[PDB]
């Protein structure tokens, strides 16, 4: 076939019931994730090729960056609760990997403040039980697929994108192949 299990994707031996339609996992410590966001804009290009009403979910993971990794998963939960993902994603990536100005939870907070989220509003969210459940959700979903690597994308809790098996001489061709694969898996 043109799309083969084990080539542009792999199949989970243990499919995940009730999983989000399109589920992406990343870490702000993850170098290919930085590329996926800043240079390739994967999420957005998948969205553009997805059908009628497909929700896209993106979660942060704990297994990179020790104590700051966990802070970042809580911060992403805040970002999700407040709906400010598109305002903090880039400065968090650059703060962790480019300028290396993020070294504590307080530095993460500074990113939100400078993006215009208010102190009170950040601190209340940070401490809210709604953000706690949201952190739980991120951990659960990663745990449901035994995730030991990022970036990762899962479709309908049954298929996992395999970018290693796609062409990388051309960045744009890579992204389109990636997105076309998500759409193929979507209609599977």
């Amino acid at each position: 076939a043109q799309y083969e299990d084990g080539k542009q994707y792999t199949t989970l031996e243990k499919p995940v019931a009730g999983a989000p339609q399109v589920l992406e996992f990343f870490s702000f410590f993850c170098p290919h994730c930085y590329q996926f966001e800043e240079v390739l804009h994967i999420s957005d290009n998948v969205k553009k090729k997805l059908p009628e009403g497909v929700k896209m979910t993106k979660y942060h993971v704990n297994f990179m960056g020790g104590d700051l990794g966990k802070d970042l998963t809580q911060a992403w939960a805040v970002a999700m609760a407040l709906g400010v993902e598109d305002k903090v994603t880039v400065p968090l990536f650059e703060g962790v990997q480019k300028t290396q100005t993020i070294r504590s939870a307080s530095d993460i907070r500074d990113v939100f403040i400078n993006a215009g989220i208010k102190g009170e509003e950040y601190d209340a969210a940070w401490n809210s039980f709604v953000v706690k459940s949201l952190v739980a959700q991120q951990e659960k979903a990663a745990a449901d697929v035994q995730l030991r690597g990022v970036p990762a994308m899962f479709v309908n809790g049954k298929y996992q994108l395999n970018p290693q098996g796609m062409d990388t001489s051309n960045m744009d061709v890579f992204v389109q192949q990636y997105a076309d694969t998500v759409k193929y898996l979507s209609e599977k």
